[PDB]
């Protein structure tokens, strides 16, 4: 039981550090070490951590982030039974593929808003919004016959610090032309918007609310504390590490299938 | 420009997460894969974290918690350059070694909770009590002859979680024996601890003020913004990459050197 690679986008998310966490005490537990490479989303630095696993510097590698997936096919069929991808919003042939489903919670939250009585909505994404949750959103907006509004789209938006300049642009707005509510994308970004909303003496939820995503661990704790969407953390990592150590012939197929679910959690902030 | 690995006791530690971050994305920038492990504290992880620098797998390693220092010093002595230490309470000879100072920091944080009146201490550890922190607020007591409460102390405490236990237990407390004010040694740690004071009622910072330490990036965002002493994460990690560098013969040496300050910030909960 050797070395095994968990790549992901940014260490400094706390979604990301508690997976890495999950599936290394797991892993650990079975004899290997486990070591975690970010990409911040740069494809080449997904090229250079797939090269370890192709010169067997690892024995398997994790793929909770993915830039190319036809570089991740082309190294799974060249490695069978050594690449997952977890949470990725992708399969991957070669590879065994973990989806969550995050079309549905997406739809899902965005109901749960339109039935607080929400009509304005702000989108926020860290991809360029120009993607499930993305096309969840538009889907969402036609059925109700909802205007997206060009001026409350954010993308880009990955961070607490630039939650807080999204918020200070909200709180900024005329009453009747500031969301209804926000759809964050992150509970990191919900944080930041919800501080600069709350500096400017903006009450949330009743002036704007705040949808989170995640569920993240400083999410209750949080000022106003977050209204979010659950990611089942640890049930996703031992899905993905049972995945690879089955591939490595360390473990036995078992009949027992996780259905991992996505779940509406509902605080404060909206 | 190759492999580094960076060592850290626990991955969902915002200040080791970050400080991984700016070491990485240094590193990144000079050409280098850099790769996290995390111990939580076992030395038998930390051996074999040092055996993919003994055989080459790395050409260097940042360790920024160390539990065998004389383990650490044979590989440093073996591969000179290659080993580098930061914030980890000890001096490695062999390894370019920094350490922050961390009893001047605590002395003045509890010299400051002092001065606003409180008289009764909680004193909370990651480590059992029986360390320099340890060492500044036990001398701490002893120069206001004040008596160390044991029932007031709380060792093996590292998460928000377990801070709600510490927490929900003081706020237990009949007025006369709750503590005036608790050094948590842990942004992570206070959060969790004033969660469950707030749940009790018990007012934050007026009946019980609660020190962090590190100023996490939810520090200033929390539900009572954390006062804290601050880890200069940005500086360290710049401090610790150019050593190593310099090490591996990449970098030149500067003249001009960090003093890396710990520095008291004041917000709410204290
Ligand atoms: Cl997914
Ligand atoms: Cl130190
Ligand atoms: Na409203
Ligand atoms: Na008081």
């Amino acid at each position: 039981t050797g070395n095994i690679g968990v790549l992901v986008s940014r260490v400094t998310n706390p979604f990301f550090a508690g997976l890495f966490d999950a599936i290394e005490r797991e892993l650990h537990a079975h004899g290997y070490q486990v070591m975690i490479t970010q990409t911040y989303d740069d494809p080449e630095a997904e090229e250079r951590f797939l090269k370890q696993l192709k010169s067997r510097e690892l024995d398997g590698v994790i793929l909770a982030s993915v830039e190319a997936p036809d570089r991740v096919m082309a190294v799974a069929k060249a490695f069978p039974g050594r690449v997952v991808v977890v949470n990725a919003d992708v399969q991957i042939p070669g590879a065994t593929s973990l989806v969550l489903p995050h079309y549905q919670a997406t739809r899902d939250a965005l109901d749960y808003l339109f039935n607080q009585g929400h009509r304005r909505f702000a989108y926020v994404s860290g991809g360029t919004i120009s993607q499930s949750r993305t096309q969840a959103f538009l889907d969402f907006m036609q059925a109700h016959q909802l205007l997206v509004a060009q001026d409350l789209l954010f993308g880009q938006i990955h961070t607490a610090k630039e939650g807080q300049a999204v918020g200070k642009q909200l709180a900024s707005l005329a009453p009747n032309v500031r969301p209804d509510a926000v759809f964050t994308n992150s509970d990191e970004v919900a944080v930041g918007v919800i501080d600069s909303l709350l500096a400017a003496d903006v009450k949330v939820p009743d002036d704007i609310a705040v949808m989170g995503y995640d569920d993240q661990p400083f999410a209750p704790f949080a000022k106003i504390p977050l209204t979010t969407v659950h990611q089942p953390v640890a049930s996703m990592a031992a899905a993905a590490t049972h995945e690879l150590l089955k591939g490595l012939g360390r473990q036995v197929a078992q009949d027992t299938q996780p259905t991992l679910h996505l779940s509406l959690k509902i605080r404060q902030s909206a």
